[PDB]
DNA sequence: CATCTG
DNA sequence: CAGATG
């Protein structure tokens, strides 16, 4: 956790290379099982050799920590620390809507900066446009004093739309949380589930009411569940706009729900917890359910829960505020 | 995993 | 349809 964390470090900046500029997938992945194990170790690493006593620890690996450990550095982290063409990977690739794969086209073609970008913007797609155009916005945190408003306004309008929906927002901003990234919200309705084909006006007629009113500004991408967009609290009185800001919106059965809630929530290290109790308690969680372990090796039937509550009640725990589902 | 692009 | 992005 801070013994073996340069050479945690390292390794993760070499596998992230391997990805996003190589194609080394291979390589890529090499790096991270390492990391992961060397990450787990137990002592302080005092050399290759010992290191490379580890599974994941190959050779090569085991080459790169001797040359950290013998000097506060690597050549090679720093040869690609440098190199315009990686930098301009890693940069590109923050444009919402650029992954790595178009990263590397277009830095071939000699873009490698937002200027190159707008200039090019014939390019580049919708989502790639829209990520280009609030690039600034995109990247500022949200903070709740925000995230309120706007929860507030969601919810409102969802129930206009229906009395009947059920809005969640769920992430950080539900267990707490002073600012945040995105809006994520979980929505579903009773003539909605598991069962029940479709209905997928059931999601187009929220989006369409948060656009009537003018909070949603763009769309990223929209199917019969999950919409992706762009939304923002109206300036007030024309001095102080807002940034925009990322947005989700997703269909649930109502079967399903809570689960989803539950999961979306968080925290990772939450769920795994959680997770790990379950399993204890003879029984299986994912992001759609909770099952019953049956004792063949494994087994399923989904349970019915009501509520976050049914839930921890299932594997027989204490009932959690969000806010502590820290870990 | 769901959506988009080409 | 494969392949990309989130
Ligand atoms: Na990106
Ligand atoms: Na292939």
């Amino acid at each position: 956790e801070t013994l073996n964390g340069g050479i945690t470090d390292m390794l993760t900046e070499l596998a992230n290379f391997e990805k996003n500029v190589s194609q080394a997938i291979h390589k890529y992945n090499a790096y991270r099982k390492a990391a992961s194990v060397i990450a787990k170790y137990p002592h302080k690493i005092k050399s290759g050799a010992e290191a490379k006593k580890l599974p994941g620890v190959g050779t090569k690996i085991a080459e790169k920590i001797d040359e950290f450990l013998a000097t506060g550095k690597l050549r090679k982290l720093e040869k690609i620390r440098q190199d315009d063409t990686s930098s301009s990977i890693n940069f590109l690739t923050r444009v919402s809507g650029i992954g790595p794969s178009a990263a590397r086209k277009f830095v071939d073609e000699g873009i490698k900066t937002l200027e190159d970008l707008r200039k090019n913007e014939d390019k580049l797609n919708h989502h790639q446009r829209i990520g280009l155009k609030y690039f600034g916005d995109f990247e500022k945190r949200i903070p709740r004093e925000e995230m309120l408003q706007m929860q507030d306004i969601v919810l409102n309008e969802v129930k206009k739309v229906d009395s009947e929906y059920i809005a969640t927002v769920c992430g950080s901003f539900r267990r707490g949380a002073e600012s945040s990234g995105d809006m994520d919200v979980l929505l579903t309705h009773p003539s909605f589930t598991s069962e029940s084909t479709k209905q997928p006006k059931l999601l187009h007629q929220v989006v369409e009411q948060l656009q009537k009113v003018h909070f949603i500004t763009d769309t990223l991408s929209k199917g019969e569940t999950k919409f992706m967009g762009v939304c923002q609290l109206p300036s007030k009185n024309d001095e102080k706009e807002y940034p925009h800001r990322r947005i989700d919106i997703r269909l649930i059965p109502k079967d399903q729900y809570y689960c989803g809630v539950l999961y979306f929530t968080g925290s990772d290290i939450f769920n795994k917890n959680m997770r790990a109790h379950a399993l204890e308690k003879g029984f299986t969680i994912n992001e759609y359910t909770i099952r019953p372990l049956g004792v063949t090796g494994v087994a399923g039937e989904p349970l019915p829960v009501d509520s976050e509550k049914d839930i921890f009640d299932y594997i027989q725990w204490k009932y959690r505020e969000p806010k502590d589902r820290s870990e």
